[PDB]
């Protein structure tokens, strides 16, 4: 019932539990990867870990970071929000425990890099850790605490981006304890997490902390964020004003933040949350400084254009309808007054705040044009954020990396429309296709909402599409291919594109992109090199 081993910096006591099936695996949650980021340390790299005494009680996984939830609902349930999150979650197949290797996989959960966690209530291991293979998920800094930019030396920005590496290392030491290999680690996030996850594989910063990765929807330049230093800029300067300082060296600035109670932060947070609808701060290019672990050196697209990190073979996914998935908070932000109030919503941020006065103007044009017609509605915008935020933003990166001699890539359209999608249920959704985060809960168990439910062995139609989509992800990092027949799912070629349609369980078929995709694709070339 209680298991215990051993880590760098001290003993740590997780429990027995079980996966799919008689399945056992050992589960150590809540434990710390670095000193926690309570005081002057709010905002700046994480420190080492002081060492223990006795057994930590990794019993569970430990409070969630401080932001506002405007997604999950009721998908996730935190044992509690504090400052104090920077926990890590390891799962192993009970049997591969040591006493005196396998395949790692380090997950980056999504949540628009201002919310969400690395929880079982939406991350369960069960299915996974069904599959002889490693779990780990863990939390990273969230929306201002993680990601303010003060172009300073306290807050060069990315603090979140670098709590992953701080993460990734402490992996690569302490791998062997749980008798995992750090030589064969498998990083993979959806949604920011994604966009997080692409964007460590271009920091020289992160070289060596894993071997390849997986992007569920999202990329480093995916236009639902933006890493552009003015935008950072102005949110900032946003946010400082609405919470009241008036400081303004970049210092002073921090100060009043760091000695600013967490809840005055929360809710000046929450304030850019009703503005920007589903996000706050980003990542952002950082300019080199100090005695900093520059985790992003430039613009992602300008970078991957050098072949910046060519040389992490990965899984590229998105969805049949992404977006249809944000309905329910589309409403209530109204994004259709939105629009009509900003026209240049529909334009990525990432133009809006880099190409010319009147380049924008036209291309904000353009894109209006393009989606309405008759008239500014819900499913037009669907429409945009889907292709734009996810499809194509994947499909581009499938294509420029298998034409850059890099390594290779795998490229997926989950269209699966399961009989049980939490995510509909929750928010009362009524669509076809596959949504925004599904696939994900195809190789994740829901714990939170589902029961005492057996997946394995598939019986169901959707319990079969969890079997195979988690024998994809752990094929990729035990063979570094999805599939063990290599023709079942071939690498993507440039001069003939293609992905693996994922869409009936045990049916591969690898297809062209219908019409619409193929004219969206142009479309949205000729809109990002104007
Ligand atoms: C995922 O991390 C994707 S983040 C997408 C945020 C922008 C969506 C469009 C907002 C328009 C107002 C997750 F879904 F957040 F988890």
């Amino acid at each position: 019932e209680e298991v215990v081993v051993r880590t760098e910096s001290g003993w740590i006591r997780g429990l027995k539990r079980r996966a799919e099936g008689n399945k056992s695996y050992a589960s150590f949650r809540g434990v710390p990867y670095a000193k926690q980021p309570l005081g002057e340390l709010r905002f700046k790299e994480l420190q080492p870990l002081e060492p223990w005494q006795d057994e930590l009680d990794a019993t569970q996984e430990g409070p969630v970071c401080q932001q506002t939830d405007v997604l999950y609902g009721r998908i996730m349930r935190p044992r509690g929000m504090s400052e104090a999150c920077i926990h890590a979650n390891i799962h192993v197949p009970y049997y591969a425990l040591p006493r005196d290797g396998l395949p790692v996989l380090v997950f980056i959960h999504g949540g628009g890099f201002a919310f969400g966690s690395g929880d079982s209530d939406l991350h369960g291991p069960e299915y996974l850790v069904s599959k002889d293979v490693i779990v780990i998920t863990f939390n990273y800094r969230l929306n201002v605490y993680g990601f303010l930019s003060l172009n300073s030396t306290s807050v060069p920005g990315n603090a979140g981006l670098r709590d992953m590496v701080t993460l990734l290392k402490w992996v690569q030491r302490n791998a062997h304890f749980f008798g995992g290999r750090p030589d064969d680690v498998t990083l993979m996030g959806q949604s920011a997490g994604a966009a997080a996850t692409h964007i460590l594989s271009l920091s020289k910063a992160a070289d060596g902390l894993f071997r390849r990765a997986i992007l569920m929807s999202g990329t480093s330049s995916s236009a639902f964020f933006t890493t552009n230093p003015v935008f950072a800029q102005y949110i900032n300067k946003l946010f400082v004003t609405n919470i009241g300082i008036t400081a303004t060296d970049p210092e002073e600035i921090h100060q009043k933040l760091i000695e600013m109670p967490a809840e005055k932060l929360n809710e000046a947070n929450r304030f850019l949350l009703e503005q920007f609808g589903l996000t706050t701060f980003f990542p952002v290019v950082e300019s080199p400084i100090n005695g900093v672990t520059t985790i992003l050196d430039g613009d992602p697209e300008q970078l991957i254009a050098k072949g910046r990190g060519k040389h992490i073979p990965l899984i590229i996914g998105f969805t049949d309808a992404e977006c249809e998935i944000f309905r329910r908070q589309f409403e209530q932000i109204d994004i259709v007054s939105k629009i009509k109030e900003n026209p240049g919503i529909l334009v990525p941020l990432s133009v809006l705040f880099s190409s010319a006065p009147d380049t924008v103007a036209e291309i904000t044009k353009a894109m209006h044009e393009k989606y309405f017609k008759k008239s500014v509605d819900m499913e037009g915008y669907i429409e945009l954020c889907t292709d734009s935020y996810f499809m194509y933003p994947a499909i581009s990166l499938a294509i420029k990396r298998a034409r850059s001699n890099g390594a290779p890539v795998y490229l997926y359209q989950f269209s699966f429309d399961g009989d049980y999608s939490v995510f509909r249920e929750v928010n009362h959704l009524n669509f076809e296709g596959a949504g925004h985060i599904e696939d994900l809960t195809y190789v994740f168990r829901t714990n939170s909402m589902l029961g005492g439910h057996a997946s394995f062995p598939p019986h169901d139609k959707d319990d079969h599409m969890k079997y195979w989509m988690t024998s994809f992800i752990t094929n990729f990092m035990k063979y570094s291919n999805p599939v063990t027949d290599a023709k079942l799912w071939p690498e993507v070629r440039a001069d003939n594109l293609r992905y693996q349609d994922i869409d009936t369980p045990d049916v591969y078929q690898n297809v062209k992109p219908h019409s619409e995709q193929r004219d969206m694709l142009d479309f949205f070339d000729s809109i990002y090199n104007w």
